[PDB]
């Protein structure tokens, strides 16, 4: 690669390691914020729009219930999420601004990205044109080049985890499955449609699973539906491990070629995992019109700017029942979360 790229990644790794070895902790508390709206909710956590009472700034606060994290066997994953988020820095990664814990919950206070999930915009428009898909895909390629160089595997690429910012660029959220891995790792995690075959087959797997998931994402952005779709996970998994993929006739020949190499069942033949690494992807004909430096510098005009009224607008997110943020008078699971 160009020495300028090698030196950039060397500095990125130095800066990551300094924060990784000495993580920040306990940098705000709950009563510094007003709660505004629930933006999403799941089996152990939720994300809420909040406003900082002294500065007036808006943030997305991810709240995890310690007891539910323990019950669902997510302790190590939640510790990974916060330790990685406080150590990374890249244009297309959502920034963690504060973190803290109390008797009941863990809190990660992130920048608020008001344009909403890519998923909403994709389903609204139906499918993205190839140039539009390629603009987003280029940002993911650069983000994975960065993360992988730090020995991080992301493991949760899907349209719901990619938010669109005020300039139309991506911000990757949700580091709940991200992990620092030199070599292989073994956990079954991720969403069914996006799982690589070696995850489904319970193998020791590596960063190649992120490049498989990029193939699924590009397919879904350009078609409007994912390549291995079926009604139940076991049926999805059978399709994935066969790897038989059908492409819409409107796909360009270059797009089909790139996707056959990303959706390669044999991980030892998959683009992103060969001797030339990410450069087999960046140099592929489907990306011939991409100016990688201009994307990194955010100098390319985006295909689409989300419609919103200001930094507190929640119109691009949906409506959930509003539940209390209860804090027990007694400390729960203190040992398990000591390092958070
Ligand atoms: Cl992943 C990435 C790999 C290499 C990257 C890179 C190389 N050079 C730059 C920028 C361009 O000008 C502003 C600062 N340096 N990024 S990103
Ligand atoms: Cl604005 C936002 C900033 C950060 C957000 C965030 C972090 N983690 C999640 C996930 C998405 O997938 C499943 C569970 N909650 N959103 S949204």
């Amino acid at each position: 690669e160009q020495e300028s790229v090698k030196e950039f990644l060397a500095k990125a790794k130095e800066e990551f390691l300094k924060k990784w070895e000495s993580p920040s902790q306990n940098t705000a508390q709950l009563d510094h914020f007003d709660r505004i709206k629930t933006l999403g909710t799941g089996s152990f956590g939720r994300v809420m729009l909040v406003k900082h009472k002294e500065t007036g700034n808006h943030y997305a606060m991810k709240i995890l219930d310690k007891q539910k994290v323990v019950k669902l066997k997510q302790i190590e994953h939640t510790l990974n999420e916060k330790r990685i988020l406080q150590a990374v820095n890249f244009p297309f990664l959502v920034k963690l601004e504060f973190s803290f814990k109390d008797n009941s919950n863990l809190y990660m206070v992130m920048e608020y990205v008001p344009g909403g999930e890519m998923f909403s915009h994709l389903r609204r428009i139906g499918r993205f044109s190839e140039p539009h898909a390629r603009f987003y895909a280029a940002q993911i390629v650069l983000t994975f080049e960065y993360l992988h160089s730090l020995d991080l595997i992301y493991r949760d690429l899907k349209p719901e985890n990619l938010l669109i910012d005020q300039q139309g660029y991506i911000q990757v959220t949700d580091f709940g499955f991200a992990k620092r891995v030199k070599g292989r790792t073994w956990t079954l995690c991720g969403t069914p449609e996006y799982l690589a075959p070696e995850i489904i087959l319970s193998k020791g797997y590596n960063k190649a699973v992120d490049w498989w998931a990029l193939g699924v994402l590009i397919y879904e952005m350009a078609a409007g539906y994912p390549p291995f779709f079926a009604d139940q996970p076991i049926q999805i998994y059978e399709k994935i491990v066969s790897g038989k993929v059908r492409f819409p006739s409107h796909f360009s020949s270059d797009l089909k070629d790139l996707l056959r190499n990303l959706l390669q069942v044999d991980l030892t033949k998959r683009f992103g995992n060969l001797k030339n690494g990410v450069n087999d992807i960046k140099n592929h004909k489907w990306f011939a019109t991409t100016d990688w430096i201009a994307i990194y510098q955010r100098k390319v005009e985006a295909p689409f700017i989300p419609k919103f009224k200001g930094p507190g607008d929640t119109s691009n997110f949906d409506d959930y029942e509003e539940e209390e943020i209860r804090v027990s008078i007694n400390e729960k699971c203190g040992k398990e979360f000591t390092e958070f």
